[PDB]
């Protein structure tokens, strides 16, 4: 298991736009377009986004670019980031891809904000960790893959993946 096929379990893969789990605007392996209400404004970030006039469906293909992307671009998020890029640094390989999960659904910001859990896990305090992870809205508003996610920090294996 690697960060990729966690990601792809985690967020499904939908060729035509869709509303994710908040109801924005998504395309892809979880790729949001826009928080914007609007069908229109959704498809012509996408346009923008393949780089063609789409119609609102793309292959599995760009799908997957779209994904490589996006990965990629947490990764740097959390590098850049002073909160996130020392907490990362200290971590294996698995809970590694446990935190790019996190910023890859919620935004380099969104998990910034969860610092006493940063702390913990830094501390590798893993109960406690999961504990006060838990104590979140995203868990509370998604939690069989918020579960899955705090498993995986907690263990540092793949099993809830498996
Ligand atoms: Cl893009
Ligand atoms: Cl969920």
């Amino acid at each position: 298991m690697n960060i990729f096929e966690m990601l792809r379990i985690d967020e499904g893969l939908r060729l035509k736009i869709y509303k994710d789990t908040e109801g924005y605007y998504t395309i892809g392996i979880g790729h949001l377009l826009t928080k914007s209400p609007s069908l229109n404004a959704a498809k012509s970030e996408l346009d923008k986004a393949i780089g063609r006039n789409t119609n609102g469906v793309i292959t599995k293909d760009e799908a997957e670019k779209l994904f490589n992307q996006d990965v990629d671009a947490a990764v740097r998020g959390i590098l850049r980031n002073a909160k996130l890029k020392p907490v990362y640094d200290s971590l294996d390989a698995v809970r590694r891809a446990a935190a790019i999960n996190m910023v890859f659904q919620m935004g380099e910001t969104g998990v910034a904000g969860f610092t006493n859990s940063l702390r913990m896990l830094q501390q590798k305090r893993w109960d406690e960790a999961a504990v006060n992870l838990a104590k979140s809205r995203w868990y509370n508003q998604t939690p069989n893959r918020a579960k899955r996610v705090i498993t995986t920090f907690r263990t540092g294996t793949w099993d809830a993946y498996k």
